[PDB]
């Protein structure tokens, strides 16, 4: 059931912003590892004396990497005279965030019809304000409210090119990498207590619970009206035999924060071939693959959706498969993106639910918890 | 003239340590950009609850990348019970360094016969102590004194495998990249005042001035007995028409620090081909190349050392050439390694001074200041 209860008009995920200590090195690493092109910049070369921000794109997916300069470069500025292109940026907040959490997502940004309205309605319905609406060059409005931990939900609305004050990157510096990633499918937070987190976020957005179908977690998914903005949230389950990886996250992250970003691929086999080629030469590593019993068990579960060749291709690449009542999900997870065992990436492709494809087709892979356990014990044999 | 006045026995450059906010992303970027292999690690997976440290190697060149974990992981530890593999590490120092300077070199490490003696003799001769000698697993001794800014000169001595507590990296995670870089040739600092800096460092090391032969700088080079440890230092020249890039460094770095690392290649043409292939796909960018007048002028200056083909190959790759009275230098400079216009890398190869090759053969390229200016005005035409 979908009550379509959004309290303001939400369009799509717009961008994800990482707060970094050095934006250049993270952006270059991510660009090569994920096949994303350098598309825009805001930094000293564009007159920004406050922060260095670099935008990577692949299809509609936008990853922004931002780090603070020395405050001394902008010590004469005030907010009315700022050279920052993102007016919510604050040196102290950014240094505090990165010293507390390490490299991670500061902003989950969604595009909306009217960011000022979304902010006002959100705060009127319990959202904790983080940065009030500001109109950039009379063209774009940005506003921010707290989501969980030190992660903000950022509203962006356009009157009619990323943000004013960003410059498009020269084609010499803009190599057209592309491994098939096309958009952000969902963004997942880890919190100590799931109940209060859902009440808060659903309270100020009107997002509804997306219907699903001991591994250390309880989770629920909040969704916009057309279920294209998807925000799952996890809490740890305590007292298990294997310590909850949600609790490990909370400890190493110094509390709640973004756990993983799921990136839709138009061809997950190509994406994984290209990413795995680069794992040991600057790119991303993947979690250890399931045993062959897992793929031997896939025929009985998805043999009507994937051929034997397509299943064997999943086994080569370590891809996981799950299914709901409406569609099928192919997914795989990276190892953590940085030093701490906190944030990681999921690559996904969804098959089914054609009307365009409806959001969340095939679910989020919760069935893969038990089937992985089954396969390991099976392969033990 | 070389008085061989070292106050203690110095061997070779041992490693360079970068202090990072996220060591993983910087190390992976550097590995791909420079062709260095992942060779050792000290991190959560090796029992280090304090800092993540990753070692890259190419030939004898060793780059170490270190970042702090949350202090909470090690809040129960004291120095007697520390799990840090580098006992000089301090969370607060590292966060302060990176927030002040951005990504940059914390330690210039040289191998010595006896790090405890080197420390004692250094401090007895004016060195400001930074970390006293500590013996690691009865096998290696490390000590640190201040060099300039927040950069330390690190002494390492071995009784008889990087450092105790580091583990060699699995070959799966250890791709054998190699673009030809083989060792650190010299490490260069920028200071506000050259005179006091040389007096200080030469005072506690016994290093001697290496003999040389308005562009915004004055420089001098300190050298060990066999002139294999080479430490140039620059100060700005004020009041010029073009603002000194040394002064820009000092402003963006928040004071003195390491300006560039010169990395010797056994085949600079191969190194530059391989590095330039990767500039726009995660590696390093190079400074804009000199005009063809520069290479048209190279025949008259080094036509007896390089063939026309070898000169044309320099023009393809943007390589600079200089010469002293004993040898010839091929060199090229990267753009800054990170967000700030501070640290960069030089790639060099030296030809001549065969006896082995003596240190500093061909100098440091100070002749390329005027010859570049000449070439630009010539090419203006
Ligand atoms: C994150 C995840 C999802 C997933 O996407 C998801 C949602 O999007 C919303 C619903 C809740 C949820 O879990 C699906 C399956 C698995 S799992 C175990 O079957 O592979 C995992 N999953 C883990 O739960 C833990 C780890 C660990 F390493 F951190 F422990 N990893 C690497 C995982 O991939
Ligand atoms: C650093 C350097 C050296 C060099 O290695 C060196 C020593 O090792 C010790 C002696 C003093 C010294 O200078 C040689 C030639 C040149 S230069 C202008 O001729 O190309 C440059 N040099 C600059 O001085 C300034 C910049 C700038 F971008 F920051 F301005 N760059 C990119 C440079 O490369
Ligand atoms: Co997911
Ligand atoms: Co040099």
């Amino acid at each position: 059931k979908n009550p379509k209860s959004d309290k303001f008009k939400v369009k799509r995920f717009h961008h994800i912003e990482f707060w970094c200590g050095d934006a250049t090195n993270v952006a270059r690493r991510f660009s090569w590892g994920l096949g994303m092109r350098f598309s825009a910049k805001s930094d000293l070369s564009t007159g920004n004396m406050v922060h260095a921000s670099y935008l990577l794109t692949s299809g509609d997916l936008r990853f922004l990497f931002t780090a603070p300069y020395s405050p001394s470069l902008s010590a004469g500025e005030i907010k009315p005279t700022t050279t920052a292109s993102i007016p919510s940026f604050d040196h102290g907040s950014c240094r505090s965030f990165f010293s507390s959490h390490g490299l991670g997502v500061r902003a989950v940004a969604i595009e909306v019809e009217d960011a000022e309205s979304a902010f006002s309605i959100s705060v009127a319905n319990g959202a904790i304000p983080s940065s009030p609406p500001i109109v950039l060059n009379e063209a774009v409005t940005i506003a921010e409210v707290k989501l969980y931990g030190d992660v903000v939900l950022r509203y962006v609305s356009y009157k009619a090119e990323f943000l004013p004050g960003f410059e498009r990157v020269e084609d010499a510096s803009s190599f057209p990498l592309d491994y098939g990633i096309r958009r952000l499918d969902h963004a997942v937070g880890n919190v100590p207590e799931l109940g209060p987190a859902l009440t808060y976020v659903a309270g100020f957005t009107g997002f509804h619970q997306f219907a699903e179908f001991e591994s250390g977690l309880n989770s629920a998914v909040l969704a916009s009206n057309d279920e294209m903005v998807l925000l799952p949230i996890n809490e740890p389950v305590h007292g298990t035999k294997r310590k909850s990886q949600i609790q490990t996250y909370l400890e190493h992250n110094e509390g709640a924060g973004l756990q993983h970003l799921a990136l839709m691929s138009e061809d997950i086999f190509r994406t994984l071939r290209e990413m795995r080629k680069r794992s040991s030469i600057g790119g991303f590593d993947f979690m250890p693959s399931p045993p062959p019993t897992y793929y031997q068990n896939l025929k009985k579960r998805v043999g009507d959706v994937l051929s034997d060749d397509q299943i064997k291709e999943c086994e080569e690449l370590g891809i996981l498969v799950d299914r709901d009542d409406q569609g099928t999900l192919l997914q795989i997870f990276t190892k953590p993106l940085g030093d701490r065992p906190t944030i990681f990436i999921e690559i996904i492709q969804r098959v089914g639910c054609m009307m365009y494809q409806s959001g969340g087709c095939g679910g989020f892979g919760k069935g893969n918890f038990s089937e992985l356990f089954k396969s390991i014990e099976e392969y033990e044999k």
